């Protein structure tokens, strides 16, 4: 593959061109009064977007060099909604603005390395200065006002996600779904509950409505689908000498196993229930054992020493209440230990450090959530397809920010915490003249956030930052109110962690993007 | 790859062009003195239609900015023909009305976002205005009014409708088909019929054509295929000894269990037919107890404590007569008391509502109606293929009209609704100046629909909305007889659902597109 | 893809000079004097037709717009072959004379949804007028005529048609096959015949030409091959005390039970034939059971309570007598007289209208012919091929004419039953004033195929057109004679229904094609 080199000047020319694309076409998405781009799909219809990453992920440059220059800022807004979710945009416009300030300094003939060094000391700094100025955040009041300006100053979202983090705990889980009618609605479900159906309809108690109903069941769990004939009868009798309900979690129950099971309780030999197991294998055996050892029973497994036929009444699990219906299955309070429960969880914490990143998350969490805690689901609703790609990114978004403000604490939004930080890293010194001006480079560039809000609002950056820079602490300025005042006091909040993140990122590859001296690419 | 990005003023002028396009060519069809449009297809003749969603969504343009605006707009005239049926071009015409006084703004530096809040709310308020301003359809007049005017002045789909509606009611099901004749059609099945044709060809009675007719005859139902034993015997001697003709309902009857049964058809000891059961595997099974509880009849079941063995004389259920040809089977008279039948119809009531939206409905609706009901159906009589594809469109077009107009009731015509909403607003404010222009936007676009069907007139447009304006309630402008008057005395509707689904679908995406500040796209 | 849309007089005329083409390739062929048109073929040689509908099927046009137009009235030649397969001609020039002075008339402005509803009142109105001078076609004479005149004027070719349908009855069928001498030539079958040999050429009787004669004869059918179990003799037995010649039609007859066969006949206890069942299950089961009633035979099928050695001697058929040679075999009386015969016949009167329509009722009244009538097949004869095709063509159109003539009645010919018609319309009025301009454009256009029929002579179309009208009756322009006379007179018929289905179908897609303000179409 016949390559092509540039140098100097030149090269970084080139590259800085195709940086300011990415860069201005991501700046138009930043604070409330920002805008939304258009991002075309050859696959439907295009989509309406103001989430930054997803506008930076899609863009690509016929002129290799710029191109190359593009592409690589476009991995600081990619890690940013990989690590916080939000900042993206923020990250985004921190990123360019050290990298203009910085070419400009290797113009002046200025060693890059020193700048490199100066800037990632004056980075270390600033963070330091954020984890001062996080003050934690609490209180409902508080998730709701990190949603709400999340979500773009859409109160509903952001008093929605307070409300779910409330009812089933910081530990609960949430998840955005596409809505039916134009309102937004917040499900919950306490206790333990995964969706599968009775396998048979005849199944159905006195209760209408297609609801079966045991009260103080005995509980089975197969790691193998059963099918075969009756199978199993010394469970079965076991259960009829009793005098209690069954229920069934298999891997399936097969037409012959279902029928003799179905017959047996419509004469009304023995009252059971069968339900197939959760998911595709290592999802259904996972949580088998999350299922087993909530309600005390014990997972039968062809794989161990044990098999069905020889089975004991201590090998099954207990429940007070147990309601199945055509799509869910519910286990109403049932009796394990809490030892033996905390003991799963703890396992778990183990689980939650992975490679996988997300959706490892989210269905590693939604298990804890169903054996501890409860879960919460938010509708989001819309007249139309593409303004639910819309409301559903801005609800996405509001709920990473809050969940990362809970753990992470808050600070004063409106960029005004990284205008303060910078503000008190004024006397910061480096090495040498050169690394100097990296450190200086950078906290100019901390005001990039603020003054670009500013200026998607048509206003003069320049006497916003200067009446804000003149004063002290949370003073600050209000975008979508046009009027200053108190940023904490009127509910402006970043996530202390996506504001730490935006900083982090941009400036490590912002510091290495101005160190180039030469750019080798593929001929055209 | 290699993508293509503008900005602002520039790109805006670019996607409206597109808009502008994907809208001209449908506007031109609103209206009664409307014309029409004729879409190119490569498979065979070309087609003719008045239909504008079906022009939507043949639009697709050669510049890519321009063919993402336009295909932006062919959505909100898509997602109307999905909710009413009718209204596709009204609604097409008022998201261009938005776009392009909301560009307008945009262009005057007014915060689109601002506008997006500003039309949404005082869409919003058109929405209860409208549902305020909805009467109830009820006398067959009305239905007929409304069926006409969606037909575009046809009286025959109206009137032929309105007896439709009349005859099975509001729940029965109404189909319409390509015809013969040139005369439209409407043909009526009273009771029980479903469509399957005898297995065997010799249990043909006097009747020609195929005709089977059995009188008091037994139903029998089976899960399964009933193929390969033909051990039904002793349940068969039990109805020989009685002596009367049965109808077998199974999966299928192989010529081994036929053949047997047409030589004792033909000996004569009993007369004995058999036809297919309804439907689909789990989708028959559904219908399969109705059928026997319609007859009184008990269902045989694999999944249960009976077998395809095991069957008494008193399982079959009795009715009048039935009435068996190539294509269709039918039971003219079932035996059972009101009570179980009403009662498995009100059972099925809650199988109604469910999330499977079209195809779902249809055969349910069908059911309930086969149950309880009758079902009609209507053919339509154009002469050619190139005719017949218009005049289908508009007979099912008028269909969801009356559909819509009768559920959520009808408004004044001539698009004269949306302009009277509007100056009930009129005092309607927002929370700052540009969003009291984005209402302004709103209300201002709703005027669009009249003075375009009296555009399509070749009149003055400004006008005749002046002089309806200048007027209160009813009073608006009959495009065909082009004279001013009462627009309900005249017959002219609006059902209620389809002027305010509309407005809502055209404001949801226009609200959206004009807050575009970049579009991204392929290169040529 | 990408599309292209052009509006109003811009697209109409593109619409416009593509329907010219369509049109001016089909005129020239119409009429005495009418010319031919070539039309090219890849594979073989090109062919030479004057069949409408034959050269318009053949445009295709490169301006997309063009070509739509030329296709949407490629649909009216169509369509009237598709109804009548004659006036094919005749129903494009009238489709062109409407479509022409109708956009004359939209661009006046005048509304052309109601220039449509004008001239379907004005169209509707003429049938009536049409279905008044309908006179009925009944002598052989009058038969001839039509015929002869569909044929450009051969009266071979009529009076070849017209003893045809004297000859056979009206339930036989007419074909038309490539000729062998350079003459035409007529054969008639009367009574039952199928096309099938016998297997083994022994059989043959006194007469020459392998030509079996057997004198009361016996019918017997299998769905079986004799293959295997040719043991089923013991009814043969019953036959041979009784007489010589019985005929055995199944499935097929193996070489060891033809063996048998033929050694059995050549001692001379009984002489004995078989031949194998003409044609295929479907077909031939449905013409098995035809021809056991016929003979007043029992039909001995497999998928029925019979067998192989289980014969009865009544289960056989008997005939005055039977003739079998290698390639058909017939029956000339049957012994179930009118009773059997005609109640099979009337069963079958429900099979003889369908939806199949063509290839379905070729065979179908093939089997009614044979069971009552005959069948009729004329063979079409040229010195070349090329010649044929044309000649076949002509023969068809006057086959279908007749045909057409007979059952719907005929009206002068010369399209003076069109312009009659129009002289009698003349007070007929719309609604409005551009409904009135809709019906005197249809009126106008009826004049069309007269004064074209002239113009192909190279005479001045205005002059015969005005003397035409003058007169009144049957008075007309002879154009092979080049004088005036009476045309019912004079022998020159045109059937009703093709003159009917010309209008109606050129009215269809003529009216709606005027109404046309925009087109949409893939890009060059
Ligand atoms: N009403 C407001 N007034 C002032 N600043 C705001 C307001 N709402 C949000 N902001 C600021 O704008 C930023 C919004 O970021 P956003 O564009 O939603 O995503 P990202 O954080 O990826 O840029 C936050 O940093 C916040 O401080
Ligand atoms: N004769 C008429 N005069 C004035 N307005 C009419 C008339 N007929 C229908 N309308 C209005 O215009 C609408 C019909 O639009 P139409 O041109 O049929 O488009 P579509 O076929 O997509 O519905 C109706 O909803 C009604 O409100
Ligand atoms: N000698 C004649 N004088 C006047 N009219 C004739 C004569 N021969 C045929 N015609 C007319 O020509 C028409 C048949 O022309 P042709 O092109 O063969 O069929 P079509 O136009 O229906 O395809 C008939 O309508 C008939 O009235
Ligand atoms: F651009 Be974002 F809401 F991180
Ligand atoms: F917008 Be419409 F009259 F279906
Ligand atoms: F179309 Be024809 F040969 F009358
Ligand atoms: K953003
Ligand atoms: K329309
Ligand atoms: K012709
Ligand atoms: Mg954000
Ligand atoms: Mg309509
Ligand atoms: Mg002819």
């Amino acid at each position: 593959a016949a390559k092509d080199v540039k140098f100097g000047n030149d090269a970084r020319v080139k590259m800085l061109r195709g940086v300011n694309v990415l860069a201005d076409a991501v700046k138009v998405t930043l604070g409330p009064k920002g805008r939304n781009v258009v991002l075309d799909k050859s696959f439907g219809a295009p989509t309406i977007t103001k989430d930054g990453v997803s506008v930076a992920r899609e863009i690509e440059l016929e002129d290799k060099f710029e191109n190359m220059g593009a592409q690589m800022v476009k991995e600081v807004a990619s890690k940013a909604n990989d690590a916080a979710g939000d900042g993206t945009t923020t990250a985004t416009v921190l990123a360019q603005a050290i990298i203009t300030e910085g070419l400009k300094a290797v113009a002046a003939g200025m060693n890059p390395m020193d700048l490199k060094r100066g800037i990632d000391k004056a980075v270390t700094a600033a963070v330091e200065e954020l984890k001062a100025l996080s003050v934690p955040c609490s209180d409902s009041k508080a998730i709701a006002q990190v949603g709400t300006i999340s979500a773009n100053s859409d109160e509903t979202v952001g008093k929605l996600i307070a409300e779910a983090m409330d009812k089933v705990g910081k530990e609960g889980v949430i998840t955005v779904e596409d809505g039916t009618g134009l309102q937004d609605e917040l499900d919950v479900v306490e206790g333990m509950q995964f969706d599968r159906g009775y396998l048979s309809p005849y199944f159905i108690n006195k209760p209408e409505t297609g609801a079966v109903e045991l009260e103080s069941p005995f509980i089975l769990l197969a790691d193998k689908k059963i099918s075969n004939i009756r199978e199993m009868l010394p469970v079965l009798e076991a259960v009829a000498k009793a005098g209690k309900p069954l229920l069934i979690i298999a891997e399936d129950v097969e037409g012959e196993a279902l029928a003799t099971l179905v017959v047996n309780t419509m004469r009304g030999i023995v009252k059971v229930a069968a339900v197939k197991a959760p998911g595709f294998g290592d999802r259904r055996k996972a949580m088998l054992q999350d299922i087993a050892t909530l309600t005390g029973g014990t997972v039968i497994s062809e794989e161990i020493g044990m098999e069905l036929e020889k089975a004991t009444l201590e090998d099954l699990g207990q429940a007070k209440r147990v309601v199945i219906n055509k799509d869910t299955t519910t286990i109403i309070d049932g009796v394990g230990e809490e030892a033996a429960i905390q003991g799963r969880v703890a396992q778990i914490r183990q689980q939650i450090e992975e490679a996988t990143s997300d959706y490892d998350r989210e269905k590693l969490q939604e298990r804890v959530a169903k054996l501890a805690g409860g879960v919460a689901v938010i509708k989001v609703g819309a007249a139309t397809e593409v303004e639910m790609k819309e409301k559903k990114a801005r609800v996405e978004d509001a709920l990473h920010a809050t969940r990362a403000a809970v753990e992470e604490g808050v600070v004063a939004g409106g960029g005004v915490a990284l205008i303060r930080v910078a503000s008190k890293l004024a006397d910061l010194r480096g090495q040498n003249e050169d690394q100097n001006v990296g450190i200086k480079v950078a906290l100019r560039a901390m005001e990039a956030p603020l003054r670009q809000i500013v200026l998607n609002c048509g206003e003069e950056p320049s006497v916003v930052a200067n009446t804000v820079k003149g004063g002290d602490g949370n003073y600050g300025y209000n975008a979508a109110t046009e009027e200053y005042g108190n940023m904490i006091d009127m509910g402006i909040l970043d996530p202390t962690k996506v504001t730490r993140s935006a900083l982090q990122y941009a400036a490590s590859v912002a510091g290495l993007m101005i160190t180039t001296e030469c750019m080798v690419t593929d001929l055209p």
